[PDB]
């Protein structure tokens, strides 16, 4: 079983860093390793709108700047800690880093991100 | 009630106009706009590779330098001609101009949008 | 001598476009292509910030979409017609497709996109 | 003031976790902060190119997930450790958490970012 409870908390205090100025929207994100440690990320906003980062983009930056490895489990919640889903972006950015088998926090039953993003574009296509 | 093979013509035809010097990898998109319109993108290559834009975001580009309004339908393909599933990004920003019952091609059957990206981020989250 | 009056007319039409239903920021851009004919776009807010296109990322889809091409001039306003310098993002990609002699509209006195974007990154660098 | 010789070679170290399995093109970024401490980033390929993370924005990923603050100084260098200019994309990314005295390391002399993207779009546009 994953520590979900662990991870939302960690997502939860990532949040506190979100730098949303314009947005006035944290979000922070959590995901265990599977070396077992955990990295954590917070959105950022910029002034052009369309540079904004999200908070599971920051996750998959603090992945590779702490070993590397692959995600099994990520929680991402908003700045009151309410469980968000990632956006489709981030979806498939995630998809590139744990798979279809990578579980995504959710208020009811937490998901496959194979679920959350069927049949994904990716290495076959190319 | 949607010509595919009408839209997956349109997007093979887009796919010819592709900037493609560093992916090789040329592709097309076609949508039936809600007045019956057609509009059509094609992917664009960066230097900066994360500056590229997808066919699907130029056809939502075209969408409002055309006159605005929703999308009904889709198809994304390949050089070859091949139907292309939507990347995860390209996925939220057509769910935005489309919604869930926005039809993607799909070389078995198409699908539903919301099928692609259930249980989407958006408005409710902000 | 470039039609600054034309162009910048073209991106303010364009920009009654815009769809900024969150950011409230309309922004429409026109350029002059080489082989005379003028393209535009405008911007498009998602719900997801950071999946906003930007008008003059808009303007580059156009251009390949209606034949390709290169760029020679460009006007960016926002929705009351002002004057706006591309984002630093629009820079590297307008770069790409009309390089450092592309002039940008600018309130004063247009300006070639080489001293926009100075020392930029490209591909020397790959 | 800035000790170069130590930004680069973070910058360098943290190359060498670039996840670069598509674009062979690892990039490095390191950060002085503030209050002194340094911060890393790495560059993130994803199979959709156009959503390839940069080193430098994996750096502001990485201030705000360590406190916060104002960048001072960045050095940016490839997996060979030779020194590269920003993108327009991470310069836009970088005025906003560094301003124009943010000094970027170049191979002759490192310039202010003011320099490298003078009349920057920003706040008093919108
Ligand atoms: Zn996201
Ligand atoms: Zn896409
Ligand atoms: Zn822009
Ligand atoms: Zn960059």
């Amino acid at each position: 079983d994953v520590d979900w409870n662990m991870l939302r908390g960690n997502a939860t205090q990532a949040a506190a860093g979100a730098y949303v100025p314009y947005s006035r929207f944290a979000v922070g994100a959590a995901a265990l390793v599977d070396d077992g440690r955990v990295v954590t990320g917070c959105n950022v906003d910029n002034v052009s709108y369309g540079l904004t980062l999200c908070a599971e983009c920051a996750v998959v930056c603090a992945l590779h700047s702490t070993g590397g490895g692959r995600l099994l489990a990520l929680a991402c919640v908003d700045g009151h800690g309410s469980v968000l889903m990632p956006c489709g972006r981030c979806r498939q950015v995630l998809l590139e880093h744990g798979g279809s088998e990578l579980l995504i926090d959710h208020p009811v039953r937490p998901r496959r991100l194979g679920d959350l993003l069927p049949d994904a574009f990716g290495l076959d296509d190319l």
